[PDB]
């Protein structure tokens, strides 16, 4: 079975820090909250790092949900034909799961299914079926801790796997898992998308997770994006989950993401004033 | 001084053929040729491959203008603090100004200011000084043999040198050549530009070379690219310079570019239909009066 979904707004943690210290973990938890965000989305590359008894408190303070997003890197890679690294991915994977479900969370998105970032080459027909079924091990594994799973489509330059929301739904039907579902991307979809419309029409109940980003993933409505195609699409199949606000300035750094999602502009410096008006965005398209 | 520039039309030679073999160039040619291209732009990344004279001899059969595009690699970039790996770069930069020249063309453009690719971080002032002096030599080189260069502002995938058309001009600021010119690519703009008529007005003049390509490098009009406002913006500024159609299948691959440009999915098969409707697009929004 799948777990209870809503409609509710988050704010991506590298709106307002790179790093989970309890300083880095307290000005993105309390930034989310005085936005008037529902819940913040923590990048979990390294779900060791984060202290879950130290994050929980930070919740509790500012009332805040948590959801969690990760890439997996080259070591972690479940699309290897490297069984060793295969298997350092489901640890990973598993790992993060252990996380959310200490936090209370219900929600694992982002790139799970492969390293994030350049690939030398198109994906081999090994490379796709090694990632259907880390994603089927990860959703059997999450569905015990009341947890879906949302497999993100993004850019070319960040995955050979799936570029498309039509491509993510084919590699669905494969996996196979009722708590399994399709993330999409708005600045992702802006690359690669025939419209903002195709792909969500298409996945229906099958969309479990949105991220919000304008075109340059900077402030929204100053780029290319058709949001109001997006969120019309969005309407039309009633959709009830999270989306997430997410934007990446050279302002604010995460060492292990920054520099995978080439992020050589300033796009923003003041947090509060880009999430502010994200939100206000974001609401005023509902 | 600039090197003239008139408004003309091409096709990028990928969209025909992924090498430059005789039968290679001639596809890509009589290609350019059937669709009613004014030129096509041939893809230079190694320009010791080219038979100068064969191409020559295909241009004037076909009756075909040629302009030059290349990215560096890792061995040739120009950005390095390694000044033998800068040194390849002017040596690439030179032979590819050489081929253009041989072949009585007038425009080295792309992404010739950097390797063609991703970088582990951001640029350094080093390497953006590295790349400004490069393009000085390489304009230098170039106003000799009557031929204008072109800096192709890409997404931050592809460089960290500058990846707007504002950037691109502070750069060229920086480059001080009067046959130095803005280069700018629908495509790249979709991800990186404020909507698509801010650079191209700060531009005016020194907009010198223009990209097609639609937002998945497929056929215009069935992606993202708000082409309207672009091609609105080009007639405000009265832009009078080559505008290719580019556009990359798994169909056709070129070792050396399409595992760089990340090109996963086949778009299109059939070339010669891709480049005639890209050829109606770029036309009718031209003449478009509005
Ligand atoms: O869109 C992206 C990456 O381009 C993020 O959503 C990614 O999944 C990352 O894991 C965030 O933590
Ligand atoms: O836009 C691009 C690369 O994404 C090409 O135009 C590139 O500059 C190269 O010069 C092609 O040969
Ligand atoms: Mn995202
Ligand atoms: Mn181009």
């Amino acid at each position: 079975m799948a777990f209870p979904k809503r409609l509710e707004i988050g704010g991506h943690a590298l709106v307002w820090s790179g790093d989970w210290s309890a300083a880095g973990a307290r000005k993105a938890i309390a930034g989310a909250a005085r936005a008037g965000f529902d819940y913040i989305e923590i990048a979990l590359l390294d779900p060791w790092q984060i202290d879950v008894a130290l994050t929980k408190d930070l919740l509790q303070e500012y009332n805040l949900r948590a959801h969690a997003s990760l890439g997996l890197s080259a070591a972690t890679d479940v699309t290897s034909t490297d069984p060793a690294i295969v298997a350092k991915g489901d640890e990973l994977l598993r790992k993060a799961t252990d996380v959310l479900y200490a936090l209370g969370g219900s929600e694992l998105c982002g790139v799970i299914y492969c390293a994030l970032g350049k690939y030398p080459g198109p994906a081999s027909r090994e490379n796709r079926a090694n990632s259907v079924a880390a994603m089927q091990r990860l959703a059997d594994y999450a569905a015990d801790k009341g947890i879906n799973i949302d497999l993100e489509v993004v850019n070319r330059y960040e995955t050979n796997i799936m570029n498309t929301g039509l491509e993510g739904l084919a590699f669905l039907d494969e996996v196979n898992r009722p708590n399994a579902f399709l993330h999409l991307d708005t600045y992702h979809m802006n690359i690669e998308e025939n419209g903002m419309a195709k792909s969500v029409l298409a996945a229906g109940d099958r969309l479990g997770y949105v991220h919000i980003g304008e075109s340059h993933r900077g402030y929204l409505g100053t780029g290319n994006v058709d949001f109001a195609s997006f969120f019309a699409a969005l309407k039309q199949i009633d959709y009830r989950g999270p989306i997430t606000f997410e934007s990446f300035s050279s302002e604010i750094v995460d060492p292990k993401l920054s520099n995978t999602l080439c992020v050589w502009r300033n796009l923003w410096h003041d947090s509060d004033d880009l999430a502010g008006k994200a939100l206000e965005f974001i609401k005023q398209r509902l």
